[PDB]
Order: C-alpha cells, then sequence, then structure tokens
C-alpha cells in the first residue's frame, strides 16, 4: 500500500521545479520496461521509488504543464486510482491510462495522444538519458518514440543533474528508513566479522567470496531475520511498521584478504582462500524499503605495529572529516580537497595511497553520480537533511613484515540533520575501536 499524500508532495515538487532544470525542458518523460534487479538504480526506477515506494514496470509518466500521465495496465491502474481526487482540488490534474494487450491499436493510441501533449507543451523533452530498459512495453514504445523525436524535432535532453537535486534532501521519513537500513548493516557487519573470527579459528576451506556469500544468504534466513527485527522495527518511523519483505541487499557483500585489495566501489570478493593473516576488509550494505546504506570495517589478524598505527590515523581522519570537513555550504571538491589538505599535514606520506574520492550521496541509489565526494564535483553544495556513504581509505601501503601489501578502509552512512544546531549523525554504529577489530592467533 502507497501512501498518496506522499505521492501527491513529491510529484508536486517535481512539477514545480523541472522547467528550471538545466535546458528548461518543457515536459519530463520515464518510461520503464521490464526490471532488473542486476541493475536497480537507474533514474526512472528511483523515480518510481520515490513517488510510490514501488517500481511499477512497463509504465510511462509524462509531465507537461497542467498534467501528469501515466500510462500503465489496469492492474497498475487500480492500485493508482485513489491518487486522481487528491488532485481534483493543484497546477496537476493526474491521468491513468490503461492499457489493454488485446487491444493492441488502443495501445498505440494512448502512445500517440501522450506524444501529442508532449509535443503541445514544447519542443524539449527531459528524459534520464543513461537509464535502459528491455522487454515488449519498451519494444511496443521505442519505434514510437523515436519517429516523433524525428518528426516533431524534439529536442531531448538529460536531467540526471535536475533530478538528483530535486530529490536530494531526505525527509523525516526517509532518514528514518536510512537509519533502519544502516542498523540492518550494523547487524550483518557484526555477522561477518564473527565467521571471518570463526573461519580463521577452525583453519576453514574458504574463499573471501564463498565467506562473503556466505553472510549474503543469511537475508533469506528467516531465524536471523527474527533476531534482526527488534533492532530494526525500533528505527522505522512513525506509523511505519517493519516489513521483512522490505529488506533486501544494496549490492554483494564483500570480504577482501592476502593478495588483493580494491578500494574501487567496482570491487567483487575473490576467489582466493580466505587469507587470515594482516588486513581484511569487509563492507555490508543492506537496503531498507528501497533506502541504501553502507558500512566498511578493516579488521587486524596479527597486525604489525604499523598496521596498526596507520589504523589509529585512518579514526582520526574519519573524526576529522565528519566532524570539521563535511558541512553545509561546501562543494565535493572542496571537502575532498580540505581532506588531501589534512592528510598533507599529518601523514604526508600517505598522500599517493589514498582513494580518488570518500564516498558520495546515497540513499534510493546507492551511489549518485552527480555527488560524488571528489575534485571534479565543483558545482553542488552540501545541504541539510543530505546523507552520505562517507567511505576512503589507503592502498597499497608496505608492510616490512609481510610480503603481502596491505590496505586500510573504513566507511560509516552519515546523516547531515536538518536542523541547523545538530552536527552529522553516524547511521552505521558498528564498532570501529581498534580493539574490537584486532586478533590474535
Amino acid at each position: 500500500n502507497i501512501d498518496f499524500d506522499v505521492f501527491k508532495k513529491r510529484i508536486e515538487l517535481l512539477y514545480s521545479k523541472y522547467n528550471e532544470f538545466e535546458g528548461s525542458p518543457n515536459s519530463l518523460l520515464f518510461v520503464l520496461g521490464s526490471s532488473n534487479a542486476e541493475n536497480p538504480y537507474q533514474k526512472t526506477t528511483i523515480l518510481h521509488n520515490w513517488l510510490l515506494s514501488y517500481e511499477f514496470p512497463a509504465t510511462l509518466i509524462a509531465l507537461v504543464p497542467g498534467k501528469v500521465i501515466i500510462i500503465t495496465s489496469s492492474a497498475k491502474a487500480k492500485h493508482l486510482q485513489k491518487a486522481i481526487d487528491l488532485f481534483k482540488d493543484s497546477k496537476i490534474t493526474l491521468e491513468l491510462w490503461q492499457r489493454n494487450n488485446k487491444e493492441p491499436e488502443l495501445n498505440k493510441k494512448l502512445f500517440d495522444d501522450v506524444i501529442a501533449l508532449i509535443n503541445s507543451a514544447g519542443k524539449t523533452v527531459g528524459i534520464p538519458e543513461k537509464d535502459s530498459y528491455q522487454g515488449k512495453f519498451m519494444t511496443e514504445w521505442n519505434p514510437v518514440w523515436e519517429a516523433a523525436v524525428k518528426e516533431n524535432e524534439f529536442n531531448v535532453i538529460d536531467i540526471s543533474l535536475g533530478l538528483s537535486k530535486v530529490w536530494e534532501v531526505k525527509d523525516v521519513n526517509e532518514q528514518a528508513f536510512l537509519s533502519v537500513s544502516s542498523k540492518g548493516s550494523d547487524k550483518f557487519m557484526d555477522l561477518l566479522s564473527n565467521e571471518m573470527v570463526r573461519a580463521v579459528d577452525e583453519e576453514l576451506k574458504i574463499t573471501n567470496a564463498k565467506l562473503s556469500d556466505k553472510i549474503e544468504n543469511k537475508i533469506d534466513d528467516v531465524k536471523f531475520l527474527k533476531q534482526l527485527s527488534p533492532d530494526l522495527s525500533a528505527l522505522c518511523p512513525p506509523n511505519y511498521k517493519f516489513n521483512f519483505d522490505l529488506l533486501d541487499w544494496t549490492y554483494s557483500p564483500i570480504i577482501q584478504s592476502g593478495k588483493k585489495f580494491d578500494l574501487r566501489v567496482s570491487a567483487r570478493s575473490t576467489n582466493d582462500q580466505l587469507y587470515g593473516n594482516g588486513c581484511i576488509l569487509a563492507s555490508c550494505g543492506i537496503r531498507y524499503n528501497n533506502y541504501c546504506s553502507n558500512i566498511t570495517r578493516t579488521f587486524l589478524i596479527d597486525p604489525s605495529e604499523e598496521m596498526a598505527n596507520n589504523y589509529d590515523f585512518l579514526l582520526t581522519l574519519q573524526k576529522e572529516i565528519v566532524t570539521n570537513i563535511l558541512k553545509p555550504g561546501r562543494t565535493p571538491k572542496e571537502v575532498y580537497e580540505s581532506v588531501i589538505e589534512y592528510i598533507e599535514k599529518t601523514k604526508p606520506e600517505l598522500v599517493p595511497n589514498f582513494t580518488k574520492n570518500i564516498g558520495s550521496l546515497i540513499g534510493l541509489e546507492f551511489r549518485d553520480s552527480n555527488f560524488i565526494l571528489n575534485v571534479k564535483n565543483d558545482y553542488r553544495k552540501i545541504q541539510r537533511g543530505d546523507c552520505f556513504n562517507i567511505s576512503f581509505g589507503f592502498n597499497n601501503l608496505k608492510d616490512s613484515q609481510s610480503a603481502n601489501n596491505y590496505a586500510l578502509q573504513l566507511a560509516d552512512t552519515v546523516q547531515i540533520p536538518l536542523d541547523e544546531t545538530e552536527p552529522p549523525r553516524f547511521l552505521t554504529n558498528y564498532t570501529k575501536a581498534k580493539s574490537q577489530i584486532s586478533f590474535y592467533f
């Protein structure tokens, strides 16, 4: 069940902002084909999650002056019917056009009709240009759209940056869902660290990938889910009941040890035997009601003194970033440059080893590519209500005591409160204390 008051406020917000996006689009057009679980964070899908809290496959949504048009099946139109009355009073009329797959002539007429309304709004049409969906609905739609662009002289422009700004600031309910997600990540991290220690202690034959898979699979263990429920349900926003079915993975858990450390988002657990010495990097990111979170911990197994000392600096760095650097009003570039400067002042020798970013805005997407915390983004300001995956590390560090280089990585989900007087709030709280992440065999 969909909160239509939320649907109404979010669609009205988008409607009020879009003509002021870059390029001044006269209309917006969002076409969703079949859902793909392996590619869940495209802008059109994000829009559906934001507006409705569910992805509606084989559905078109258009915004033009005065109207929101939804082309979808009878079943789906029935889920959305109650929304219509909300716009009866508003610049928007809501219109639900129902498809019928035994009437392909009607289905074509609907598509021609919406393109006519788009044409009437103006020549500039805003779409998320990187989005790609497959399936039967898209096979119908694609040639109709392509003909319209070519025949009507549509100027089709990207709106990803505009969308990113519209839904950037998290409302109080969204903040709650992010908190729930993050607590989930904490509890899986706790499991992960326990299973990892057991693996080393019991001399298990197990690869990094197999161990991370074990943790991933616990999301389907209803016994484990039951255990999770008290702590997660306490964090749900007022009037929203905790629901198991809304728990998912943002991405596959990762464990790294031994020969290979990769600090980029593209990293995946290797098929190498779990290496029970030195640095073990682990990352879990649970998703609750579409709200992504992330946590990365480094575990130290019989660490040399230099690994331990560099781990201490890693903690100090995170405290400096979150307490002093990551402030409303600042650009990602300014934040990242400030980080480099701090490292340059304290441990200059480690600058070449540092990650190229310190994470990104997080929310309905795991990583908003228009708000990565690196030097390339000089065009966004941090705002109160923003939530971040603050993730950084040092790779290719030299161990005098081992044949393997080592790495250190730390990530937490951090909320910037809406209230001016409140500091950044860690949503992920699983320990990072050196004595609690160090193990000796």
